[PDB]
């Protein structure tokens, strides 16, 4: 029915700047959580601050070397650490900012506390919109993320699930979890993302199906430029459920990256917000623990509906497309409502097109025990 979601979030995050003109703007959480309690969300679930997670938490995936670079690397003396930065990938897209491991603590301690709370059957929804940084790997940064999050938050859920299964609706393919359970069939990591011509990260090919033990646990959906609503709603519910019949997993982790809306600085999909959400409510039916985080999104205003709606979702909860006043009135305008209209954007993506990715999808389905 109507189930229990607890929500973390640190009234900090939206002070953290990662330099003038980059395109991640954690004020985006804010405007997020300034909206849903001016919707009065607040009033259905529990608000926890999450703690700062430890060098010790990091490392259960990360390396020692790469996270004691990440707790001591600061402005001043970036001059100094000039070699390792490039070892770490630290530079351009992952820039060293004021309090940049603060940020990584604030936004991998809601995915674990949520994890955590998951884990001890005290909630049936966790969310966390600073977390879903899918890109960090065990030793490098990548994508404007630096810690992977959702891996540690997975090798929580595995210390009492058996089977986890990761959902990735971001733009971009999820790379640094797939890399991280490659070769386990103890995690399915089921990506959809745009594919090909050197768009970021370059993974998340079609004939990348996992390694070893873990061959026929990694699935991807490589899509083309202007994916809609009704494209993506045909394929999301068909493949979500053959996974779940199939990998019959006990925990479920759904990144939910608003890249992939109409109109995202940063990408080049064209779903509206119903569309992104419906995504949220396909993966609820199946009544499993699940955690539910934030990703990629440049246009912050669409940003902030998205997340708003998909809480609201989680809730079971009715909200009017009539913003109601908030602290960032002024972002949404000049419509102030908050559902969006699709662009007139070419859907690259022939209905047979659809069809033909998910029917080799099946096939490779076909192979789990
Ligand atoms: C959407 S924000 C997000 C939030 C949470 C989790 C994930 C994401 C996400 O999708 N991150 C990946 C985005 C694509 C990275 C992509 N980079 C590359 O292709 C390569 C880089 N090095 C080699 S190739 C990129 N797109 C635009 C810029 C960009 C633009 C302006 C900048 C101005 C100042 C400084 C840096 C900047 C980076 N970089
Ligand atoms: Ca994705
Ligand atoms: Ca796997
Ligand atoms: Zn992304």
């Amino acid at each position: 029915g109507k189930k229990k979601v607890c929500y973390y979030y640190d009234g900090d995050i939206g002070n953290y700047y990662y330099g003038q003109g980059h395109p991640m703007k954690p004020h985006r959480i804010r405007m997020t959580h300034n909206l849903l309690l001016n919707y009065g969300l607040y009033r259905k679930m529990e608000i926890y601050r999450p703690h700062k997670a430890t060098a010790e938490e990091m490392t259960k995936y990360h390396s020692d070397e790469y996270i004691k670079f990440l707790r001591s690397i600061r402005p001043d003396n970036m001059s100094e650490y000039s070699k390792q930065m490039q070892r770490f990938n630290v530079g351009e897209d992952c820039p060293v900012f004021d309090g940049l491991f603060e940020f990584c603590q604030l936004s991998t301690g809601g995915s674990v506390a949520g994890a955590v709370k998951l884990n001890r059957q005290q909630t049936d929804m966790a969310v966390n919109w600073a977390g879903g940084l899918h890109h960090a790997k065990k030793s490098e940064a990548s994508g404007f993320c630096y810690v992977n999050d959702i891996v540690l938050a997975i090798l929580e859920l595995l210390k009492y699930h058996q089977r986890v299964l990761y959902i990735d609706i971001d733009i971009h393919h999820g790379d640094g979890v797939e890399e991280a359970f490659y070769t386990t069939d103890r995690v399915m990591t089921v990506s959809f993302h745009k594919y090909g011509e050197y768009y970021f990260p370059g993974t998340g090919d079609l004939r990348d199906i996992g390694a070893g033990k873990g061959k026929y646990y990694a699935v991807n959906f490589p899509m083309r430029d202007g994916i809609d609503d009704e494209s993506y709603g045909q394929i999301f519910k068909p493949i979500i459920s053959k996974v779940m019949e199939m990998y019959q997993p006990s925990a479920v982790v759904l990144q939910c990256g608003a890249d992939s809306l109409s109109g995202d600085r940063l990408g080049c999909f064209n779903l509206t917000v119903k569309g992104h959400a419906k995504c949220v409510e396909v993966v609820k039916t199946f009544n499993l623990p699940l955690l539910m985080l934030g990703g990629g999104g440049y246009t912050i205003r669409n940003v902030a509906r998205c997340w708003t709606y998909e809480t609201a979702v989680a809730l079971d909860c009715e909200i009017p497309n009539e913003l109601p006043y908030n602290d960032y009135f002024e972002y949404f305008g000049p419509d102030f409502k908050l559902h969006i209209s699709p662009s007139n954007m070419t859907n690259q993506n022939t209905p047979e097109y659809m069809e033909k990715i998910k029917q080799r999808l099946f096939e490779n389905l076909r192979m789990l025990p």
